[PDB]
């Protein structure tokens, strides 16, 4: 008998919803989308919307809303996107117990699932889903570098007059101040930026990749991104899902890797049908080595907000 | 040198934005997302965090938020999600009328910078503002088109496959008319895989799935709470857009100006239609039974009743 | 672990090469093409240059050349298109038994290696041929599919098409029976946009129609002088393939064994079936008029005239 | 009147005929399928069996098969396969087909594949009248393709995420730069020693007859139509890719009155420019061996 994938996208909010809809129209499973009971009837109400779309797209996938995880059972992939002028401690600290609740009823239905967490702080968040799941190093993780490299490649476009195709962003660590570009690493097909695009603007690409997610939220004024980071998150699904054996930037369990181990830290990743297959320890120049652990102290630090 | 397609969308609500997504997403061309100027930051949010999944799902397309119309410059196809949405206190005839003023506005400015566009209407009632981007557009009739029965299909297709579990691609489905009680859905045109839906689903069920495509708008209104639906009628939208952008002559219910078409006339309405490169390329009139030609008819003074709400 | 689906494909003539490069580029599995040891280079020497064209197209699936029945092992769908063509002064029964044996040779060596695939048979006269691996393969009647009805209707389709000028996505067919001739179309169940094709082409033209689809294998041989369709066999193979593998549950005429449906046991014919990750889940039994009872028993009368020159 | 994009495939054989199929498969626009009028039937049955498929793949395309090259007007992008499975026998064929197809199409842009490719391209430029951006040239798009395969074999990930890159001729003619050549961005260098790198460049210049060598009585079809329909798509949607194309230099790299596969920035006006690359001492002394081999061919050439 077969039977199609089963992704379950937890949080009906604008990402999960956006990331649900893609995953439903590309046909890589049927999606079950979940939130919590108060807003079960929204998320019945957006999964059905989906799902009337699906005779006009031409694609054959089920979308459900439910507030209940048995209908999350057997789940090839889980997407955690759950989360709610307020201090970093509280935020990490919320989201943390969010974290532990959503995952105890996931692996609990679906117990040889892939999770793929984008919650913020994504860093401390998927080490909590890590941690609380039980689950191998493998099964666990975060999206943050391919959103990163994506704002990169699209400012790197625009400035060349190129396709997004051609262009590839190389990004080390999480998101803005904890972000370790590589630039050395980043091309217009293949040719390195750094013979194309002058210093001055290459920083400037820099900076604004670094502030690109707080730049989506002051042009909103109410909400952060979800096109792109939805996008980002199918392509990580669309990796295990298919085995396509990508080299994408994921956060990921170091364990000696770059000489740190215990935490989750944005790295060059091998993404197929047992998740994280490889971590790519890079040869990293002494400026990069040192920005990175600037890095991996910013990202103890918000586990030191961790309860 | 000639070059990508160019579709603006009027509105960068949950249907306009989510349609011109899709629409990039299908390289199906360059999409400018036009709103008002209070909710130009918020709108330019849109399209930025729109072309920045770009090189996640490897489609090459431009994606522009705006309120200057200067942004819709040569723009092939125009999609008018442009609306008021029901304002606790407002009249049939205040809304009505409110999103006709929107209609004249967001118009004039789509052929000023755009005067050899085609122009997709999905703004309630949808019937009724349809006509009024006829008549101040200055357009051809084919030219000027409305989405209706796609997204009440789409929806009664949702159904039809959920009950026979099959797949939504083999379930078709034929409505004339508008939404609600305006809807006039030929069962006798409806089937799975060819085979007509009457010989399959008992009449309590079939009439159940016809009850519920006519109810199928509220049906979203009621689970979210506040807003309405944008997928299915996104969707519908790019259905629409994809035909008349890609000239594939498809059969679609729009909403298109009858000229005698079943015997009314100086009307917009749901009617079967090829759907192609010429906008509206025929209405097809149909022969119906007279229970059909009647159950139209009260269509048609529904569509007429709103068309006296406009000043 | 994660795996992608595992798709063999019998032969690597036109139509198994073919629909060995459409699989792959859909990312429906890996693809597993399969040749005599004489044309074992020539195979592996597709399979490459397929795989060498995925870094272009962007997809990732292993495609291999192999004469060995060991690189097909735990596949979940085999296609089986190996077979001779028609050998001048040789008669009916002798490329019936011929590519029979090659059925069976086939067989006994894919559910060796694949004991739980799903098995899609294309083999001229394919009705036979599929009834020969059906019984070969001691598989349940469910995982043993023909190709035959979907190409025939894709011709129907491409015809009414052509004839009203209307994208094909909106053209509805059924086919019951085998090929040529021995085809059973019912134009009561073919439409364009749900529109009876009745009420649209008259009877000439719609009866000739009917004609060029019963001949429509003959014409493209005719045309090609030398083999035969390859292009629309393999994207039939590919529906068929897809419906199974993202069990997608379509209303589709496949070859399927009959055991009271339309009055007929022991025999494989063309018939409606909802295919699905279970392969046939149901045949459909249609009411027929006389006519069309007579039509297919005509059909049934050279399909079972056909399985008498068997063993 | 929005109005189909058009595309006459000039060779209705492996790579011409494969090419169609994709190309209406993609929706990319209405294909005419063109070859000899002896091959007016095998060609008609070709478009016919390919437009009898699109109800079942579900795209809307007009595919035609014709000799009449009248059936070729107004065509976006015309594609030369026409060729012989003797670089004087595809020349004669390049000058015949030129002179119908700038006369049916004038607006149009030529991508040529016949081998010998860099002087058939160069002789449809010289025939053509067009500008030196509107006739195009496929090779590195193939050759880089069998080298992002073997890449992709070797390290076993992802070919999205294998990139390549070959300047020069089609054969012994290559040189690819493993040094603007990654895997995840990361270079090939770091990741394969020198023994195994080399006999990945070895293969791919090997790649065409490797191919041959297998199939016994043709050629290369399922990757060249792909790498043909690729350059097409940069074109019909202005894409603006960074391709490897065969390109007509009037000084680029220090070489010009000659096509040659050169980076280049492919879209909506053909090749818009050939880019650059500064090269180590190594890869422009064997750039110019290709070179000056591809010279010869062209005094092969009337
Ligand atoms: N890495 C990134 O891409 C990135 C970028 C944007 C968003 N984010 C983070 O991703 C998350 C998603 O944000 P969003 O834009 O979708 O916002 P949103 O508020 O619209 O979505 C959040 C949803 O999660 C639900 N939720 C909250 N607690 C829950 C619980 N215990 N169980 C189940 N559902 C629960 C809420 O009810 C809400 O529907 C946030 O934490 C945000 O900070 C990070
Ligand atoms: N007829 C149908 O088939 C159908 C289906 C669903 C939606 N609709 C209609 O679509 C309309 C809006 O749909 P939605 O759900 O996206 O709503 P929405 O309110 O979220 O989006 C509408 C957008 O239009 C903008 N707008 C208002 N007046 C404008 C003007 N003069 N110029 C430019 N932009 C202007 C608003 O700022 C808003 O952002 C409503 O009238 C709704 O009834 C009808
Ligand atoms: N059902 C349909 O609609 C339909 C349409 C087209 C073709 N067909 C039939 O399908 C078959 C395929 O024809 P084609 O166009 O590919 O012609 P072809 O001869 O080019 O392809 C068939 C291939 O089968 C191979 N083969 C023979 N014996 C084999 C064996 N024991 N194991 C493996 N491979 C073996 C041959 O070596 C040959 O390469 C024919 O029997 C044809 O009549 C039916
Ligand atoms: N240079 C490259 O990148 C590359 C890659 C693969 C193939 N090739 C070349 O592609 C060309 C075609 O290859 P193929 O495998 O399709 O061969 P093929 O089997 O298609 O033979 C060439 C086709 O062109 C037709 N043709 C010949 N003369 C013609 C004329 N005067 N007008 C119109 N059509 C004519 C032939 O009848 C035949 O259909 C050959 O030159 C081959 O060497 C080179
Ligand atoms: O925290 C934010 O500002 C949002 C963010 O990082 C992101 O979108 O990736
Ligand atoms: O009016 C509304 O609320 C929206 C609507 O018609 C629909 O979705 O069909
Ligand atoms: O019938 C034939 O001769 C070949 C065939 O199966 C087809 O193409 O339909
Ligand atoms: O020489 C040939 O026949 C074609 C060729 O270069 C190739 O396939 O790479």
């Amino acid at each position: 008998a077969m039977k199609r994938k089963k992704i379950s996208v937890i949080g009906a909010g604008f990402t999960g919803a956006t990331t649900a809809f893609l995953l439903a129209q590309k046909e890589l499973g049927d999606v079950v989308l979940v939130d919590i009971p108060q807003l079960e009837n929204p998320t019945k109400g957006k999964a059905l919307d989906m799902l009337e779309a699906s005779p006009v797209l031409g694609f054959d996938a089920n979308i459900i809303g439910t507030s209940d995880y048995a209908d999350t059972a057997d789940s090839d992939i889980v997407v955690i996107t759950a989360g709610i002028g307020m201090s970093r401690d509280d935020l990490v600290t919320t989201n943390q117990k969010i974290m532990k609740q959503v995952t105890k009823e996931v692996v609990k239905y679906s117990p040889n699932c892939y999770i793929i967490v984008l919650t913020n702080p994504v860093d401390a968040m998927t080490y909590t889903v890590f941690k609380e799941s039980g689950f191998p190093k493998n099964r666990v993780i975060g999206q943050s570098g391919v959103l990163d490299t994506a704002r990169f490649r699209t400012f790197v476009a625009e400035e060349l007059n190129i396709s997004v195709k051609d262009v590839t962003g190389f990004v080390l660590g999480g998101h803005g101040d904890d972000m370790v570009p590589l630039v050395r690493y980043s091309y217009a097909g293949g040719i390195p930026l750094e013979k194309l695009i002058p210093k001055d603007r290459l920083d400037a690409i820099v900076e604004r990749t670094r502030k690109g997610g707080g730049e989506i939220v002051n042009l909103l004024g109410n909400g952060s991104a979800y096109y792109a980071p939805a996008a980002s998150l199918v392509e990580m699904v669309e990796a295990i899902l298919k085995d396509q054996r990508r080299i994408l930037p994921a956060i990921a369990y170091l364990e000696g890797e770059y000489g740190y181990e215990g935490i989750y830290l944005g790295v060059p990743t091998i993404l197929g049908g047992n998740g994280i297959e490889k971590v790519i320890e890079l040869e990293l120049t002494e400026e990069e080595k040192a920005a990175l652990a600037k890095s991996v102290e910013s990202v103890k630090n918000v586990m030191r907000m961790l309860e």
